[PDB]
This record gives structure tokens, sequence and C-alpha cells, in this order.
């Protein structure tokens, strides 16, 4: 997927729900982790290891 228009549409709704799902900070940077793939859950399973990954003891 080298061209970019339809991804306008998903990123739209998805991040609308993620509103819903996690907060800013998380999907702002995420999102950078996907930028060719944005979906509500999706973006949860690479939250939760982010997150996991700085979590105390």
């Amino acid at each position: 997927g080298p061209h970019m228009g339809d991804l306008a549409k998903e990123r739209a709704g998805v991040y609308t729900k993620l509103c819903g799902v996690f907060p800013p900070h998380l999907v702002e940077a995420v999102m950078r982790r996907f930028p060719q793939l944005l979906d509500p859950q999706q973006l949860a399973a690479e939250i939760l290891s982010y997150k996991s990954q700085h979590l105390s003891e």
C-alpha cells in the first residue's frame, strides 16, 4: 500500500473509537507504530505490550 487516500476514512473513525478504548497519549504514539494499519482493536494489541514494557514491579 504505497499510495494513500482511503486510510483517511479508516483512521477517522478508528481514532474516534480509540478515545473510548485508550487515552490520547497512547493512540497518538501507537499510531506511529502502525502507520499502515489503523484499527480500534489492533491498536490495543500494541498498547498491551507497550504498557507491559513500562510497568512497575
